[PDB]
């Protein structure tokens, strides 16, 4: 038994899966392009079948914390090297499997990405970036990534976050967690609804974490002055998280949200587990009913450090409307 809903592709269908993947890529320029954008929903509709069944049904049942599909090939000769930064990892080896990730992903929903984050870019890079190893963002290593819903600050994050790995040679563990249900007191858990907390964008949209505009100034609105905001909201049988373990606050002297935050950051770290992403292996993080973050490592800087392409996915563009920088896919 597991807290996620699982699918292995059988070599057939895998190949299959890939090789429409290598068609899109030869019949498209990028997969961010507004082309690519528009039509990979339509072009999934060709995927293997019983993915296709597998990926409808999970997405509507009550309970897992992910939808995890095994057994795409992936050849690291191909591949090439882990690069070194983000800006320069859209390489010719990964760009069938960026492709890959994002047919999967419209299967889900409708993608996008942050002017904030990865100049934009809607399929966006995790690897360790030398000299980033004890810092806040999926570029670390060395210290552990702390569970956090993503982009908990925003009102616009994802429904659903997909991590492809391209390699983890040494098993690097993806933490997860639920809402500790079994272990939440009533009163705590009434807290916990109550627009009583605090949650800021983390460092991953800082100016200094993107190359060399006015979305930043969003992002200091929401550091500098954040509104309170519950951690729980939805059915109180099955309710949706909204934290981030180190950035979280209690509102302004507010004592009882501070000791049920307290209570949640322990039931969350004692509830924590972990899901290994071998080379080839997709997730689809449900950021509704998880926490998500990646245990620590030793980085290895020899070319051949773990590396997943990453994709945010909503149910409905137009609930960020508002946050449309420009276009409907970038936010800001
Ligand atoms: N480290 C915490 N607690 N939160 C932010 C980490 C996020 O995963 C961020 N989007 C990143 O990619 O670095
Ligand atoms: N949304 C679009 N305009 N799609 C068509 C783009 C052309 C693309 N090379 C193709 O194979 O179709
Ligand atoms: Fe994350």
């Amino acid at each position: 038994v597991r807290p996620w809903s699982e699918f292995r592709l059988t070599p057939a269908e895998a190949a299959a899966a890939a090789a429409l993947a290598a068609r899109c890529a030869q019949r498209y320029d990028e997969t961010d392009g507004p082309e690519f954008l528009l039509d990979a929903p339509v072009i999934a509709h060709e995927l293997p079948r019983r993915l296709r069944t597998f990926m409808a049904r999970a997405r509507l049942d009550a309970w897992p914390h992910a939808l995890v599909v095994r057994g795409n090939p992936v050849d690291d000769a191909a591949l090439g090297s882990t690069p070194v930064h983000w800006r320069t990892a859209r390489t010719p080896g990964s760009r069938p499997l960026s492709f890959l990730l994002m047919l999967y992903a419209g299967l889900l929903g409708d993608v996008f990405g942050w002017a904030t984050q990865q100049d934009g870019r809607v399929v966006t890079d995790v690897l360790p970036i030398k000299g980033g190893e004890h810092t806040l963002v999926s570029s670390s290593s060395r210290q552990e990534l702390g569970w956090h819903t993503e982009d908990a600050f925003s009102p616009y994050r994802a429904d659903y976050v997909g991590l492809l790995s391209l390699r983890n040679p040494d098993g690097v563990a993806t933490t997860l967690a639920g809402v500790p249900l079994d272990d939440l007191d009533e009163r705590t858990l009434d807290v916990l609804f109550q627009e009583r907390f605090l949650i800021r964008p983390d460092d991953s949209h800082l100016q200094v974490n993107n190359s060399t505009r006015v979305e930043f100034e969003g992002i200091a609105q929401a550091a500098d002055r954040p509104e309170p905001v519950a951690i729980l909201t939805g059915h109180r049988a099955a309710p949706h998280l909204r934290v981030d373990g180190d950035f979280s606050a209690p509102a302004e002297g507010d004592e009882e949200a501070a000791a049920a935050l307290g209570t949640l950051r322990k039931l969350i770290d004692a509830s924590l587990y972990e899901l290994v992403l071998d080379q080839g292996d997709v997730a689809f993080i449900d950021n509704r009913r998880a926490v998500h973050g990646r245990r620590a490592f030793q980085p290895r800087y020899d070319g051949r450090d773990r590396w997943l392409k990453r994709i945010n996915i909503t149910r409905d563009l137009h609930r960020s409307r508002k946050a449309w920088a420009g276009d409907s896919r970038v936010l800001g």
